């Protein structure tokens, strides 16, 4: 098992490609605020053309979420925030 | 292990059948809001005869829940919301 | 591993008996509201003559709790609510 | 694996000794209120002469915490509350 | 597994170097308040050239976070608080 993480900025999708026979586990998403805002930051993941909401963050009420997410194939993280980045952390492991 | 997720819309149940000798793990349920609302979105699962509440979401107070649920047999997810979908995410694994 | 859950009603204790060499894992407790109420719903477990509080729920502030509880021997669940049931969910696994 | 739990009262530190080659996993701490109060109940553990905060409870805002704590050796639980007990629950398991 | 915990003070980074083929699992971060404050305490970790936000604590709203973090190599913890320490707790295990 190895540390993994990525910072996802406004208006940009991050593609993540697990290595063959490996997984990416996402444990947490946290706001990295840029400008003070009450905006709702909707987190999404796209896997094989399906886009699912994985939570809503906000600076004042929901600054982070703890998760038990597992990805065996390529996925794309994105969010609706414009006044924050979202930092995803977890780990890689064999599958 | 493999990524798993489903979107559950108002009024309709989603029936999920774990593959033979496999499990579905549900890790999170998150609101995908359609219209701004303070409604309570009661989440239920039906397994065998039995329907159980697995949490209450709301756009403003409880927009997601993190879970450690495991299903070995057919189950049905539904919710009482009318102004949001609920997106369930987790993973499949053996056993 | 197998799905497990129980509904615990006002004023009544629910007894749960793990089979020999099995465990019951409780993952979640959620309010199943009957009448709208601000009451505090204190959750208890009794195991071998010890009674312990395992959380306090409320419809408005704490409608559910996520847990990592393990029971290898008979136990009883009860709560102090009168305007809701509490639905406990998790799984059985080998011990 | 086996159920484990202990009640920790005001002004009483509780020593817990895992069995040899075993661990205690603490999964939850919950307030067992005695007198209605907004006090902050700071939970601490001491292991090997180091005392660390494991969380803060309160009757109104934080009545419980869910944990993934593991202790392989003797430890001591304590808290700062005077108007509640704290109930700690989890399990024992082998640790080889 | 073995108990692991560290106290991280204002203005000081804490470097951790796991043993080879071992990991540090961090399970929680909690404020150890020094003076009453509503400050936001932003938690960060550095792993090589990466620096990621791992949550935001506050004495009044977010005094602790529970998470599932894994570090296999050197890392450094820090936070932006000035009116509290942050206590990070988890366990060491083989990798
Ligand atoms: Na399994």
């Amino acid at each position: 098992m190895e540390f993994w993480g990525v910072a996802v900025t406004p208006k940009n999708a991050t593609k993540v490609t697990p290595e063959e026979d490996s997984l990416v586990h996402i444990s947490q998403a946290s706001l990295d605020c840029t400008v003070k805002s009450g905006e709702s930051v909707v987190l999404s993941v796209t896997v094989g053309g399906a886009k699912l909401v994985i939570g809503t963050l906000s600076q004042d009420k929901f600054p982070q979420i703890s998760f038990d997410l597992v990805f065996d194939k390529e996925f794309e993280l994105s969010h609706s925030g414009t006044k924050a980045n979202v930092h995803f952390i977890g780990y890689k492991s064999p599958n």
